[PDB]
């Protein structure tokens, strides 16, 4: 019925038996052979009884899951069981020993995924690089996260599709967090079609001084910059880059286009126009 | 005939053997390693006979599997056999053990595969990712569930064609559900023709403003955008983007053809054409 | 001659040498030793004698096979026969056996390969992915099946030569069978030399019509669709596809290429042009 | 309580218990076996006292990671008890102990990211490639240090995301440490539409003339260069180079954007124009 | 002299020490060490004799080949006498054991190459996957086999330089035999310039109806192929396919531009002209 | 205070202890164990002395360094404390060191990296195959030797920042030593826009003439080459090329532009044009 | 000084130690333990004598090498000689050898690459694949062979700058000999505008008559060949091709020049001119 009958009767039949086998020795001599085997078979029986009502007082009660329990635990317990009393008797000692031993790290190396997602899952409780709700990007997938397990992680992507992660690949390769940058940082590049670059020096300076008597601009570590990145007949390529404060993502696309719209602004006030690339 | 007649032959014929040698020894003294030889030797024999009717059981009802399983459980309880009695008589213990051990890491090690399959089969089934007739993505392969077995996942792909993905994918790679979205996301990027950026702005605004007033559009995560990715010489390109409803698949395409029109129109209602990447 | 000789000779052999020891001890005591350094030495006989026997059986009946096989096996046997004795002798027992090890492990890692095509040949022949005659194709390899071995199969590929495929490729990439398919598809893109888009849903409906009404379509599963997937100045990508009924291959190729001129018809029909990308 | 208590308690138990022993049996004779099966259940029990009341003490003061550390030494103490007291009794002791062995290398295979990171973030305590602050670029990734820990090291990308990178990263790949460099290096290419090569010499010449004469250029290793890398129908490409003092990040743009104007300059002067690529 | 002499000094000076012994011990007792210890020293020295002996010999007839060979082995039994003796004597044996066992498998990883280049030489020999003379392409290399040897292959590429393959990549890779094709198998594509599709069907056929009439060709598996792949803007492009017959390699180019020219000339038979991807 | 202190204080106190059992045995008997552990547990207290003061004396002088040592040295002691007197006590032998050898490997494999970077250095300084200033290739990192290490290498790169390559990339990789060249190899290729291919012949003669009689070519070894290499409608490529003596890197580079101006010099000459790639 | 004193000074402390212990227990018995401590001890400082000795006369005649080779002979020794009289005197036996083993691995899996390049210039002394002068090309390297060591083979690239490849390279990659070629292949594609495909045979035969008639061509395998590869609105492309016979590099050019050159003069003597990629 419970743990406490599934002990008290293998209990029960092993002092039975060794108190049986005592007087029967005392009025030839292996006790502590046959003692030895009993013990071994007893609690054999004994975790038999416990797995048995265990794994029907949660089917009592998410159950595939219970009987593929069920019987992985019963292969395991046959192996054990084998085992020790191979042991206990004493035939075959280190042929069924080395069988065994042979088989667990088969299947010792055969699941080394599961127990790596398992460690990885339990190293990133400890050193959490992300929480719920951040859009991480981890090698190839990127998304918000959605659910954090010990084996797997769950991501949304860019198309709004659930992905399901294994935790051992959080522990060999990088993580980006992009939800929790503190500023960000645009850069983009104007071709321009010129053949006097006598005015590329002015134009640069000015689009600099755009983007720093901008709002949304960020001038705390690194200040804007406007300069001639390459040079080709009636041709000109500028590279344009700043930082912007803190802000949202429809707010990023709309300083983007701000920013772009001003620098080509600037550069046809000077004459100039746009190139072909 | 059964499992009781494969026991009670060589049950009898070692009680038989062991009343034998007791009364040999009582009216030289090697009753322990006799014994424990008859008994290896007889439950060896007793496996067989057990090993041979089960087999024969099943082939008086896949049939080539029968005698793939016959033959694979020959050859293991042939070596088996030969390890515990060369332990049971003494002779060559270490050697044959050692010969038995590596042939049982080569072994084990030859089928990290195979292992690796069921053992991957039995940890989705304990947390599935997914179920029979989801669209999903595993790496490199593609398609609807058809068939979910222990060692291998069989898939639809685009082509419909049966794939049959090895379960010891869906452990080290990252599985994308495309059944389980719940809304949808479009993105697209239109050229436009335009010398006058003067007019960039309006024409963003108004795309958003008919993303917003538009019927299988999802307002709840994040709001539709439509900004200018580059520009270039009369030339200059808007990214537009939205989420949707959940929807079916004929209509997402619907959708995204009429969210393409519309923008078109739009554009083309401010005097402004169409550009050439 | 045969087994029985070969056999006899060393029992005999044995048998005589055991009772010329125990009466040269009964009228200085290593009777275990000596007894069990003979028998050792008499089944490594024994076995010499059955590998010469069997080796020369065959042969007198494919010939390079056979002294591979000679030589293999007596090296085999010089192996376990040398650990063997120096086992049973006492002369260097660790270092001989550790030796033996070594080399054990050294020849079980190196041959991974073999053992694996071997046994993914078993895991084949029980899970069957594919039978004789299939179009298969596995990772990059792609052709019929022509035949299926323990550790290779043949295929023919598409230049029509003989392909053979190590079976260890099996267990660890997908395999595609194009020869199960109960219903195909199809898809391809149209370019269009249109400026008012005002009638591409029309055309769209249309072609969808035209694929509704065609036989050799399957309507069991997925509508045909058609939908702008791209725009461009006087430029627009329609993408078709649809799902057809099991058909042959030059069947296949008719209805894709009516399928194709019937929906250049219906876009002629309107107006409108091809485009050129 | 404390240390002191959790000891005290275990040890007055296992001195009563071998007290009463030695009077036991001195007024059958296992002194040795159940003594020292009292001595290692005694501090299996005074260690599990200990791990209770350290894991009490700074839950009585980063909580989730307390019972994380709880659960798994729990997990690890059942497993080191149940070894040392199957050994301790004598029931089945190498058979419990091979379970406990390759479950053990199966943590240990499984477990070998995380030990390569703490090790290698020691190796990098040691060795000290960078410091906090440095731009540096391991691999695939680039940013400022912002943080150095045991297993992982924070990196600041070229988006301004914090990224995660695992130290064992660190010693299998090469480190570019831009903060450590003591002069830069300029490099570019300027195509000419020229048909007459008779002006390539000079023109050459001339910019390197420039490179010299213009501060902020090193002339400590090697020497400005400008030399023809290959010539076509009127088109010809100079490549242009030098080494620049140690400077700043804009002050590195500002001097590639002067040196390119003046090189440009320089070859229109001589009546030659830039070609197209 | 010979192995006689190499045997009979070793054996007869190990008599002569036993029977010394013998007779030192009847008129303390460690007979059974110090004959252990002379019987694994006379046999070091004994085959120590014989490894000079067979080494002389064949270099009293491809030398450093035999002074390779007389060094390696020269180290191989200082290693075992080393370890042997050490065992016999009884002196640090788990100690020297270790190291070499160290040393072995040190040895026997860092030999992976070799040994899968013999086994699968051996696994070749058994499964021939081509023979001399066959053109073959095994992974990224192909040519005509001009050498079959047990660690490495010999190929003639494209090129018609000498490959050295070694034989560990026969067991990993698929090979392909372009020698035991018994048909062919050729596919073009021709680009037409063409705006009435309405006589696409016709030509195709008609050039059906021409690779059928053609000797060459191969009936007997797949019927010849020519249909439209895509259409463009006065533009199409046809894929033709058909079987051949087993022939050379010069008839095959034959073939196949005769072919190509017969499918131009229908083609503009009807009017069509050839269009320009 | 020094290793004498910290020797003869726990060398008394064993000399103590067991002059103090001898004398309470002989006036029960389990002289060895206690003996045994006694020797254990104070060389164990020896080394804790004799560690202190060794990472107290250099402290009393790349300090971070020193308690980094300190608390690595005392993990590894305590950790061989353990395992040496459970062994000297008794109690658990085999379990504990079970953890301790799996604890052992799992720190091995971790380290497998430190290891290679140290032993390839080793390697290194003895086959060396680079010294300071030599410009290397290591792969895919190039640059001037500017430190070398035991665990790392220093390199200065293209751009001028310092590289740190861990030494075990020298070991499985190719290494370019462009520092210890002989003689150069200059290879360009000139595009002629060519009708009358009569005069190539004479063209390239020419050249051929002009790079022998050239100081600065290296005539020993292979000629100068200037073939047509490919044929195309009034376009031709000629492929030159020569070795060049032991010289600089401006040297080079001016000899490469006084080539190829003097190649297209020659190419002019004979009425030919430059072609448009 | 020499062997003679570095063995005769232990030897005779030993053998006076254990004359002193024989009278010293016939006038308490272990014997054998000091005995054999004595041996272990005696020998562990006859070669730290041997090692000093050695390395003290090679530095009396290449110098780091040789206290690179004494610190490291050093480290090994000491290892060593703690392992082994830990097990003479007997104290923490096991625990001790586990530390040794762990370590020792370590070491063995650390060194595989130095390992691997060791073995595979042994077994390249063996199965010679080319030899000094040769023209080789392994895997992405290619040279000429200007050294062969036993860990590196050194090899002159194309730009002629000395390569260093690790030997371990030349047995899991191809190598080809550019060296043992017997006859050489050229091949080469010709563009034609044409349009009246009626005199592509023609040209071709006439081609392939050209090359049949040329000297320096091998018409021993196979004959040269001249088909039409693909057709084109007025393109054609003739593929080209044949053997010559074993010439040096500057005639290979040479040869290749003139058949372009009489290949185009054929072509265009037929009123076809050549066409446009």
């Amino acid at each position: 019925k419970s743990f406490w009958g599934a002990l008290e009767d293998p209990a029960r039949y092993l002092v039975t038996f060794i108190a049986f086998a005592q007087i029967a020795a005392m009025v030839a001599q292996y006790f502590s052979p046959t003692v030895k085997g009993a013990v071994i078979l007893s609690l054999v029986w004994f975790l038999y009884r416990w797995k048995t009502n265990v794994i029907t007082r949660m089917l009592s009660a998410d159950r595939e899951k219970v009987l593929t329990l069920d019987k992985v635990s019963s292969v395991g317990l046959f192996a054990i069981g084998l085992m020790a009393s191979a042991e206990a008797c004493g035939v075959a000692v280190q042929s069924i020993l080395t069988v065994g031993g042979v088989g667990g790290v088969a299947t010792a190396f055969a699941a080394r995924d599961i127990l790596g997602n398992v460690l990885s899952g339990l190293s990133m409780q400890f050193s959490r690089p992300f929480s719920m709700g951040d859009t991480i990007k981890a090698g190839s997938v990127e998304g918000q996260v959605i659910e954090m397990g010990l084996t797997t992680t769950s991501l949304l992507n860019a198309e709004k599709f659930p992905v399901l992660v294994p935790n051992s690949l959080f522990s060999s390769q990088v993580i980006v967090n992009k939800s929790r940058a503190q500023w960000r940082a645009i850069a983009s590049k104007i071709p321009l079609q010129i053949d006097d670059l006598d005015m590329i020096p002015q134009i640069s300076n000015e689009i600099k001084e755009m983007l720093r008597s901008n709002t949304k601009v960020f001038l705390g570590k690194e200040a804007p910059h406007c300069y001639l990145s390459r040079v080709e007949k009636s041709f000109a390529e500028l590279t344009i880059g700043c930082n912007l404060i803190r802000m949202g993502k429809e707010e990023l696309y709309n300083t983007q286009q701000e920013v772009l719209l001003e620098a080509v602004k600037i550069i046809k006030k000077h004459g100039v126009s746009l190139g072909t690339t």
